[PDB]
């Protein structure tokens, strides 16, 4: 329960490096392998569920709007991100249908709000893909109603309870100094997302 993290370890870095796609181009290699490596924290059951549905975890070298398949977005302004100034192209990151990546952006800052954004993105992928939209549901209204503000960013996350599934799956995964402050800060979506896994 302590004693063979490296046996899971293991099986979902086995899972993601049939996930995980690596960009053309010029980027920091051993960067990428630090993402990798954050993701395999995720439950495997989540990891192979996406592998199961062609999932690709795309990790970029450049500019999400620089993709062919993101340039849609160019000059587009997220939801939430109106009166910034700011638009996709400084966006690092996005998941649902399809994850995407920019290689060195992973930490909170990094043109983005997120505790992780590897976490967070695939954590909308498995919301999506995996979960049939479980953040819609009205077990986690009720929860997000309750608890969707204690983490900050009162309106963004507390506003949009896909955001705010995402953060708490980040905060749950990331490491263990996250994981208590979800525990604390959100005790039924801690549980909600402890059984979930069970
Ligand atoms: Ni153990
Ligand atoms: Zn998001």
């Amino acid at each position: 329960g302590s004693h063979m993290d490296s046996t899971t370890i293991q099986q979902n870095k086995d899972t993601l490096s049939q996930i995980v796609v690596f960009p053309t181009g010029n980027y920091d290699k051993n960067e990428a392998n630090a993402m990798v490596n954050r993701l395999a924290n995720i439950d495997g059951k989540y990891l192979n569920a996406l592998k199961q549905n062609n999932l690709k975890i795309k990790l970029l070298s450049g500019k999400l709007t620089d993709e062919k398949e993101y340039a849609y977005l160019k000059g587009v302004v997220p939801k939430g991100w109106e009166g910034t100034g700011k638009t996709w192209d400084d966006v690092p990151g996005l998941g649902g249908s399809t994850v995407a990546l920019r290689i060195g952006f992973s930490n909170k800052g990094k043109g983005h709000d997120a505790i992780n954004l590897e976490l967070h993105e695939t954590a909308h992928a498995i919301d999506h893909i995996v979960l049939n939209d479980i953040s819609k549901s009205a077990q986690f209204k009720q929860i997000f109603a309750k608890e969707g503000r204690s983490l900050g960013n009162v309106n963004y996350l507390g506003v949009y309870p896909a955001e705010f599934f995402a953060e708490s799956f980040a905060y749950y995964y990331l490491n263990q100094d996250t994981n208590s402050k979800l525990k604390s800060a959100c005790p039924q979506t801690y549980s909600f997302l402890q059984n979930l896994a069970k």
